[PDB]
């Protein structure tokens, strides 16, 4: 749980964030790990629910390997960013990036834990081309996540599984879209009325007829009618 | 420099650039501006928030004015003095040869002025020129297209760079100098004589690149005088330094005005 600094090396910045700059090191003297120093953050109610995220180990979520308290310590991720790996592939390795994320979130579904910000650029990309959800649960500690966010929580602040299903629809699109910025012609709050109005994305050049079905049942205006990570997933498994 | 986004009303969507939609509004209330949206990725955005102080402090009567820009929260947006007639392009093809002159002459002022302050427009074109009320043209978006992400607006090879208003040593080295904008003007100039024809028309963009290096160059419009003509033509000389400067251009322009 608890890492000693002194078995941390901190080698090449890699990027700033929320809570401040993130770098490169190694761990015990062979590990590669990514050290959040944290700058920004209720750092006491973060501890707590620190344990509960330790605990949460999957393959495709980008996985905590301890604490300094503060520095977060993770897995090394050494594509970076999804978002800038899309900028910087066939059709069939871009549903394969939607199915890494959609496994993800199915076990954060499983184990009642909400992500709250799920966007490509809180996923990261491995030196194998494997897409990992990151930084889940984080938001909670801290208007552009307006693009990614269902009526219910727009109006009426409602956080649920089916708030981070319609992000995963905006995912697949941002995926499929090769990293545009959704909703390009409009603000953050023209964004926000436009959406709760009937506005949605439209289908990506690359998105088949089957591919924009399962991100369109995403952004259902009813949270009931929209589907599980499971039913999502099953469906990404039935169209590879 | 910073403009807080609950003193700006976001109104009626102008047209889309290379950054993404730019939208006319209303700043504390009462000032008329225009408002570009950054979409998110589209920009080096740390760059040009360093050269923004910079921009700020361009302030002429011939250039689009600079008001601020909102960069705490995605998307940014960069806050510009309102032009009620739009595009210079769209102006031109919706005169008297006296008026066109005096477009001219006002596009010259403005780039005099940014020669004067050693700052280069990079992208100087009818385009790039707006239309204020009062029908007085002014230069926009002075310098951004150093912060574009795109290789395909960037690079001198690329489908979306402006290969029909850079002059050879541009196109063959990226090489940007003051030299480079006169070269552009030149063309600016033409597309004002010829009513908004698209320079080279009938001519790729890699086509237009060989009929330069030949040492071809744009006609004569037929509204442009002799006088007009070697004003133009002074602008695309093969050589930079033998290309005159904005301060010999606006005094040779006056000179054909009287
Ligand atoms: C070596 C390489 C490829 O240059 C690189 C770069 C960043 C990172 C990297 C490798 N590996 C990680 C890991 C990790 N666990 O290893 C965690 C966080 C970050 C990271 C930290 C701050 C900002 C972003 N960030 C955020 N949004 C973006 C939107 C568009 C383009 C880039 C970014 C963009 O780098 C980050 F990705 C990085
Ligand atoms: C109300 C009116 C006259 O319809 C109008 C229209 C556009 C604009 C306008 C007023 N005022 C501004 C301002 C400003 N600072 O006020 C800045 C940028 C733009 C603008 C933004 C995007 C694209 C173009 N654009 C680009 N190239 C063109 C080639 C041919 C024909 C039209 C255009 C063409 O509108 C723009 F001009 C406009």
């Amino acid at each position: 749980m608890e890492i000693d600094p002194k078995d941390l090396t901190f080698l090449k910045e890699l990027g700033t964030g929320q809570f401040g700059v993130v770098k490169y090191g190694k761990w015990r003297g062979q590990y590669d790990v990514a050290i959040k120093m944290i700058k920004s953050m209720s750092e006491d109610e973060f501890i707590e629910e620190a344990k509960v995220m330790m605990n949460l180990s999957h393959e495709k979520l980008v996985q905590l390997y301890g604490v300094c308290t503060i520095f977060i310590i993770t897995e090394y991720m050494a594509n970076g960013c999804l978002l800038n790996y899309l900028r910087e592939f066939q059709t069939q390795q871009l549903l394969e990036m939607c199915k890494d994320v959609c496994e993800a979130m199915e076990y954060l579904e499983s184990k009642q834990f909400l992500h709250r910000d799920l966007a490509a650029r809180n996923c990261l990309v491995n030196d194998q081309g494997v897409v990992k959800v990151s930084d889940f649960g984080l938001s909670r500690y801290v208007k552009f996540p307006v693009r990614w966010s269902p009526p219910e929580v727009l109006m009426y602040s409602k956080f649920s599984s089916k708030s981070d299903i319609w992000a995963f629809g905006v995912l697949m699109w941002e995926i499929y879209s090769l990293g545009k910025m959704p909703y390009e012609r409009f603000t953050n709050s023209e964004t926000a009325e436009h959406i709760a109005q009937g506005l949605r994305l439209y289908r990506p050049h690359l998105a088949s007829e089957k591919v924009y079905t399962i991100m369109y049942s995403c952004w259902h205006e009813k949270a009931d009618e929209r589907p599980t990570f499971k039913i999502l997933l099953s469906n990404i498994l039935d169209v590879m």
